[PDB]
DNA sequence: TAGGATTGCGCAATAT
DNA sequence: AATATTGCGCAATCCT
C-alpha cells in the first residue's frame, strides 16, 4: 500500500541511498579517468628526464674526447 | 497520451538506447582501468630508468670532481 | 520535425 | 530493521 507513511517514509530513504549510491560510482569513475590523465603527464615528464640524464651524460663522456 | 501504440514503440526504442549507451559508457570505465594498470606499469619503468641514469651520471661527475 | 544518445532519477528485488 | 546496489523503465535533454 502506497499510501502508508511506511512505504513513503521507505521511498523518501531508498531515493536518497539510490542517489548516494549513484555518486559514489561516478566519482569513481571520475576519479580513475583523472589517475590516467595525471600518470601520463607524470611519463611525460619522466621521459624528459631520462632524455635531459642521457643528454648530461654524453656531455660529460665527450669531456674524455 | 501513454496509451498510443506510437509511444509504446517509441519507449521501446529508447530503452533499447538506454542499455546500450550504459553499456558503451561501462566498457569506457573498464578500458580507463586498463590503461591505468598500463600507464602504472609504465611509471614503474621510467622511474627505474630515471633512478638508474641518476646514480650513472652522479658517480661520472664524481670522478671528474675528484681530478 | 524526426530520432538515437546521454543521463539522472524512481521503483523494487536483492544484497549486505 | 536499515542502508547499498542495480536492472528495468520513464523522461528531459543533448546531439545529429
Amino acid at each position: 500500500d502506497k499510501h502508508s507513511d511506511e512505504y513513503k517514509i521507505r521511498r523518501e530513504r531508498n531515493n536518497i541511498a539510490a542517489r548516494k549510491s549513484r555518486d559514489k560510482a561516478k566519482m569513481r569513475n571520475l576519479e580513475t579517468q583523472h589517475k590516467v590523465l595525471e600518470l601520463t603527464a607524470e611519463n611525460e615528464r619522466l621521459q624528459k628526464k631520462v632524455e635531459q640524464l642521457s643528454r648530461e651524460l654524453s656531455t660529460l663522456r665527450n669531456l674524455f674526447k
